[PDB]
């Protein structure tokens, strides 16, 4: 409740189903969620405009994540625009979100999946769409450390890069999941590539083992897509030990750390498909 009054809606399954097929308590519910966007003003740092690909989606300061490398105490240098965001109970930095690099920012970006030993990115982006590809064919080097593309695995919905982060003699391990079956229209028969998507990465995050490092979620704007992917990771969780799920408390959770996680109300309800149908899945 720090930066405004968090809102809550506990789902057993029969409500959330009928929710889930709702739009006109939806939005009446979705629209009621403060945006809790950053004033631009807040920022005062000359270059700035170069760093973000939208003027208005800004990281909220108190959660930003800052580039201590190679200088902390330059505002510019330290500058990306990218947000720690809790995950299930409120755990610490169990995601970034961050908006898709641009040009300008490529190299800004490997600083901070090395600052924060990131050992997955999940990047929610069409094939159509091409977020600036950042990553490199085979290999490249950005401050130091050589990225290297080891492996490419096709599947359905997403392309599985196994990446490997060298700097000097220390070798990171990085799993790359680009997915790209974004739905145009968030109908419930496009729920389960993202749903597939959520459990994968879930799984592979486990896998990790104790105190896994930041996960990295990207889209256009790192607010959106981002904040579906993430609200749904919580959700999947707090229905399994749970037996409910509070997609109004979990999207105002999101909030207070990255203003506008999730949105539109399509998103929303989008979020509320994937849910119920895990629900059904769940229940077998
Ligand atoms: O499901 P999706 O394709 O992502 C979508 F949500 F439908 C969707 C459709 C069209 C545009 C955007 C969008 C993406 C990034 C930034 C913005 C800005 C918001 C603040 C003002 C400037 C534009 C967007 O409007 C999102």
């Amino acid at each position: 409740n720090l930066y405004f009054q968090s809102m809550s809606r506990v789902l057993q399954a029969e409500e959330l189903h009928e929710k889930a097929l709702d739009p006109f308590l939806l939005q009446a519910e979705f629209f009621e969620i403060p945006m809790n966007f950053v004033d631009p003003k807040e920022y005062d740092i000359p270059g700035l405009v170069r760093k973000n690909r939208y003027k208005t989606i800004l990281p909220n300061p108190h959660s930003r994540v800052c580039l201590t490398s190679p200088d902390p105490d330059d505002p510019l240098s330290s500058y990306i625009n990218a947000n720690y965001i809790r995950g299930y109970g409120g755990e610490e930095k169990v995601y970034i979100a961050t908006q898709g690099p641009i040009v300008s920012t490529v190299a800004d970006f490997w600083r901070m999946v090395w600052q924060e030993h990131t050992p997955i990115i999940v990047m929610i982006t069409n094939i159509e769409e091409m977020c600036t590809e950042y990553w490199p064919e085979e290999q490249v080097a950005y401050d130091g450390v050589e990225i290297t593309v080891q492996k490419v695995i096709h599947t359905e919905d997403y392309r599985l890069r196994l990446i490997s982060l060298k700097s000097g003699t220390e070798e990171r391990g990085l799993k790359h999941y680009w997915f790209t079956s974004w739905p145009d229209q968030k109908t419930p028969d496009r729920a389960p590539p993202l749903l597939h998507l959520v459990r994968e990465v879930e799984e592979a995050a486990q896998q990790e083992g104790p105190h896994c490092a930041p996960i990295i979620v990207h889209c256009s704007a790192g607010i959106g897509r981002t904040g579906c992917f993430i609200a749904t990771s919580i959700c999947c969780q707090q229905l399994r030990q749970e037996g409910v799920v509070d997609i109004l408390k979990t999207t105002c959770q999101l909030r207070q750390d990255r203003g506008g996680m999730i949105q539109t109300c399509e998103q929303y309800q989008f979020v509320h498909h994937v849910m119920s149908l895990y629900e059904k899945q769940l229940s077998h």
